[PDB]
């Protein structure tokens, strides 16, 4: 592999790369926009050391005093049903509702796990509200305290709109301290000075400055039984999420994932990429048929199609290869099913019919042949009924309507297709048809599926394999040609079918083998 | 690759390199000239330690006192509509207008995001002015304070010209402190001495020295309840942008981008670079035709053209290659469209006509042939009308006016061009024309587009391919020659068309294959 | 490449190397002699620490006091129109004029950029002088102060010669301080001692010691409200420019530039260097003709020339190669123009004429042939007039005066030279001339220019190519020989022309192929 190879692979997989990268960037952007902004407040403390003062600031004695002063054990969260409802509500300009609770005593279930009892407060208006802990509905009003059902709650100054819910948790005093201690940090900022930089983070920019002021004043009033230089103010710019590093990592992570997936698909693919791969093995490729993006015969529906043009090139290559053949019978087979044997043989039969030749197309796929459906059919009396003796050769030949050639359909699907083709009647039909037609094209099942074509190929002067572009492997076509040779069938060459335009072929080989459009646009 | 290869590539891509480099240097120069110059003022403080004094200088207590003294929360910016209007106005010698505001109270919208209310002051004259916050126009005069619409503003000493606008922002006190703290730095300069070096940066050289003097005097007056050695003066030479490092990086970055683009285009190109590439494969190249920089026949319009000289060299190479041929019919085809098959075949036909030979040019491109337009046409009765039987051979032959040879045009575009050429009439026309002409040149469509030339090439004694210089690949011409051989058409050789002078060919190979001019200048 | 190869290349490019090196050394010497000598004065200060004393010495308070005492804001520079006039005036022994100004007040334009107003003082005599700021001429006298036009100036003791000009700048007080601070340094020299080493640099050796004395005394008088051990004295030997390191770098930089240029020219050259390169390809080289440093025939003007001796060696090699040829016609062509085809063919014709043979020289370069000018001409009735039928073969043959052979000139330049040569008259002329002459030498245009020689070479029994020594490439001659072979012309071999003596050929190959002089000196 070299620069051109990898660049051609990147150009070919550009939809995959762009889609995976854009999905990663979309997820990164949705996280950067929906993650809750976390602010930071800081204060400056003057110490007259400061290493023992750091551990006393972060102690449950000092921090516990702040929890008691500000009631930090009353956790109130706006109710949002999804994990993103909070972020998007912030984007819609909705100001988050906040309710001020000064007294809260829950019944304190204190069961095996839920040591944090919780209720749900649904705002009804500016004055009154509702409560439902476990379905028990209780109406409350701002002002008048509530002492019912073993639930004490005092809600002051509901600042929200009606209909909003709030989860009100009464978390234990240590849990309130541990939460504060996790977001609260102390530093020295000079490592020698009597300066302490207390920082505190949180989602509420006003609350965290009230907490850091409480921590400073409590540590101040406790120390005298020290100077507060800068009282706590909140930096209005959130510190998290850092949107730029998140989106940048989303782009970069999306690219390296796109690149390793493309790198895997390139090192794992085994199918044919160009006719050169088949010709390295000594297999003559007589045509490379592109995918026609356009029960119809393509050579009849769209004669100017790029695949019909490639099949005309096969018609002229075959006129030169089928000379010096024993008979005018051409068998078209392949390795795998749905490689294009019926597409190619029937469209080849149509392009040889317009040149004024008498062509017979035999649907010798007694298993899955559908050519009668593709040509318009009097389905009775096909090749099955003839081979089993219950039809004459004249009653099975039928004309393709928009075609120009006759065809024999497969008939009713026999139970013994490979043994019907071994009948001496099949060689009699070909010996008869080889006198009334200039060319007989026999469509057969694939050889790596069944053995029918090795039986039929005994009576064909020319046999061509159809290789599917990315679906077949070089070894698959080489195994197919040698299974024919082992049964006495000489394969003249191959027809590469289903080629698509690929920049990697243009860089790996000099040619993409696709073909040019050549028409006067009018 | 070696030194000569890379140097030839650099010489060939010199326009690309020079343009990309000059674009990068132009952008670097425009940034270095339009970026606002940022100055630096410094002061020297004597401390009787200095590590705790550094953190007290950068504290919101000291810095907040300077914001209050100098009203640094009143942000005034000259109004410039583009992101470069400020820089270019400085280059035009325009002195920036400044207005002195001593009292500012905005209505303090304080909405979800815009915590910084703003108004726009449009100077009317030296004395009075206008104000428009959200369209509300208010007229104000220097001196008399304004208390209207909840907007307090006192503008003193408007120093500007009429028509100038100014954005007047009332940013919060912490935002004014954070802005000052970002540009204000303290150092010790001895790490032991009682010397503090206070530096401050900003776009206004006079203002930043007034701020650094305020910071020093406030920190001085606060410390007594210390010596100021050097009061703040501004270095008149801006510290940013550093123009030399910016332009130098612009040149260097522009070169390495130009070099990687050239390095990519060289490793990615696959087209033919010299006839040697075709002859490594065993393809005879009979001529290398340069691009003629000069509906005309080049061999008639400019007989002395360098491409007509190269085509004469082909005329003499063909006189030697077309001997021992079955007939006097020469087919000219190629791999891709617009490779020069019509240019070469028609100009070859013109250079063989001046030598006194009877030449017939057949436009056998029944799809996109335009030779009738290039020769002057009685468009009726071309090769289509003849092949379909509705025209006699005598009615289709026409004379090129300034030519010297006859031609058969393509006729009306048939619906079945490849099947018309298979008619036995085509071989009858050639067998007839091969008796009335010394040479028949057949122009055909490209073989990797359609199969027409493989049909026509059966009746031509000589077949030449035209390869386009950089557009075709060696593999494309090798695939073309083998598609002819598979249909029984022997390609004598190739004609490299469209060669351009390239220094890389002169270093990679010994020869650029372009050709010399040889005329007496008069 | 090995030692001999690189040494031969260095010997061959010795003029380039010596010139580039000498240019670099000349520039280095001119800089070392014309750069202004910058002196250094130093003082020793005793401190009773010294780290805070260093920053107080370099402060705008101490340094500003020295600027005020010595009026260092009055910048006076001798006026020299070029950027080197000052340096060369020092070399001519001219003592620099100096004027003592004690009072200077300029009108202080203080515009957008020029904050440093300037005037130009032109000395008229020892007593009076002139002033011109912006064309305003003012006459002043030493002693009497000048207060006119808003310009205060007091010039004392003009020490210069009449006619000298001086630029007198009044730079701002900070600019005077910043200039002093840039050249003034303080060190400790023991890192513990109370010793300070004040150094100061400048172009004036007396002034910088007066400044460093002022800085010491000001810092002394300020410190008491410390000992000066060594008062400032100037080292009379300038510290800059360091001439030896500059000239040495000039030599070394000049050599490495000379070496990389030679290294590039060697790796980039593609032309022929020795006949061995042509014989590696299988091309017979029949002679190597040196450049004759001597409208004349060299073989006639200077028969003893080294190139005529090499052409005699070709005459004897051709007598052996032209046997077994179909006719006595020798065609001389080449790849490129001005390779020496006319020089060689005409001088070969002259050296074969002195051997008593009848030689015909045909100037078959109908495009740019000048042989008639080189032989003395009756220009009418050349080969053009004959080929076009308007002249008989007898009327076109003419005798070379100092030659000994006949010649046919090209005639009037035809519009169709390549088509005139295809006339059957050309072969009739050669068949006629081949009976009346022992040898016919045909001079032709170059084959990579036009196709004329491939037409002419059909009727020549022997064809030789002339290769130019450094101008042609091996591939160019190989492409030329194969373009002849493709047109049925067999090239017997090549003639290497224009060889020059090169030491690189003697080391790369064993031989330089130049030839020896062999004559008896009298
Ligand atoms: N080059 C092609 N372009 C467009 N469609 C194609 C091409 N080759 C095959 N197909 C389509 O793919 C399908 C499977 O191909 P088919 O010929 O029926 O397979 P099989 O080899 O088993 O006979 C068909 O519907 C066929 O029309
Ligand atoms: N060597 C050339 N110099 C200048 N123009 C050229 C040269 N070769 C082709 N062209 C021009 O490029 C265009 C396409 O070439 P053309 O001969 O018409 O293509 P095609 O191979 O399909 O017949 C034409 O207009 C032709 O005149
Ligand atoms: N070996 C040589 N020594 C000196 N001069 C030479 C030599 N070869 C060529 N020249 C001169 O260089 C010039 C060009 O050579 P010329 O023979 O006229 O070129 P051309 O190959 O086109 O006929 C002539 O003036 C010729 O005299
Ligand atoms: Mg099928
Ligand atoms: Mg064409
Ligand atoms: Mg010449």
């Amino acid at each position: 592999i070299d620069l051109g190879r990898v660049i051609g692979e990147l150009i070919d997989h550009r939809k995959l790369i762009i889609s995976i990268t854009s999905v990663f960037t979309l997820f990164a952007i949705l996280y950067a926009l929906l993650a809750t902004p976390i602010y930071e407040t800081d204060a400056l403390i003057q110490i007259e050391q400061s290493a023992p003062e750091t551990a006393l600031l972060q102690s449950r004695m000092i921090l516990g005093k702040t929890i008691d002063d500000l009631n930090l054990q009353i956790q109130i969260e706006q109710k949002y049903f999804p994990v993103i409802g909070r972020g998007l509500a912030r984007l819609m300009g909705e100001k988050p509702g906040n309710i001020d609770i000064t007294r809260l005593y829950l019944p304190d279930s204190d069961d095996i796990s839920n040591n944090t009892p919780s209720i749900i407060l649904t705002v009804k208006d500016k004055e009154n509200y509702s409560i439902n802990s476990d379905g028990i509905q209780l109406n409350g009003v701002v002002g008048t305290l509530l002492n019912e059902k073993g639930i004490s709650l005092l809600v002051n100054e509901i600042d929200a709109k009606p209909g909003d819910q709030f989860v009100i948790t009464q978390l234990p005093r240590l849990k309130a301290i541990s939460d504060l201690l996790k977001s609260f940090s102390v530093a020295d900022l000079g490592k020698d000075t009597g300066m302490l930089t207390l920082t505190l983070t949180g989602d509420n920019p006003k609350r965290i400055s009230h907490i850091l002021d409480s921590i400073s004043q409590n540590y101040l009033a406790q120390n005298i039984a020290v100077r507060i230089i800068d009282n706590a103010v909140t930096d209005p710019n959130p510190v998290r999420p850092k949107k730029t590093i998140i989106i940048v990592i989303g782009v970069v992570l999306g690219l390296i994932v796109s690149v390793v997936l493309v790198l895997f698909q390139v090192f794992l693919r085994r199918g044919i990429e160009s006719p050169e791969q088949l010709e390295e093995i000594g297999i003559n490729v007589y045509a490379s048929i592109p995918i026609s993006e356009w029960d119809t015969l393509l050579a009849v529906g769209n004669p100017a199609d790029l695949a019909v043009e490639a099949i005309r090139g096969l018609r002229t290559s075959l006129h030169f290869a089928m000379m010096e053949a024993k008979n005018n019978v051409l068998m078209i087979s392949g390795a795998s099913p749905s490689a294009g044997m019926t597409f190619i043989s029937s469209n080849l039969a149509a392009t040889i019919a317009i040149t004024g030749k008498k062509v017979l197309f035999i649907d010798a796929d007694l298993r899955k042949g559908y050519a009668h459906k593709m040509f318009g059919h009097k389905n009775d009396k096909g090749l099955s009924e003839f081979l089993s003796g219950q039809a004459a050769a004249e009653m099975i030949i039928d004309k393709v309507e928009g075609g120009g050639f006759d065809y024999i359909g497969r008939g009713q699907i026999p139970p013994n297709p490979a043994e019907l083709l071994m009948h001496p009647r099949f060689e009699q039909l070909l010996n008869w048809a080889s006198q009334n037609y200039d060319l007989i094209i026999i469509d057969t099942p694939p050889i790596l599926a069944v053995t029918d074509a090795a039986i039929i190929g005994r009576y064909a002067g020319t046999c061509l394999l159809v290789a599917r572009f990315e679906k077949n492997t070089v070894k698959e076509i080489d195994v197919s040609m040698k299974r024919f040779e082992q049964s006495g069938v000489v394969v003249k060459g191959c027809i590469l079918n289903g080629v698509v335009k690929k920049a990697s072929s243009y860089y790996r080989y000099g040619h993409n083998h696709y073909g040019y459009s050549y028409y006067d646009k009018k």
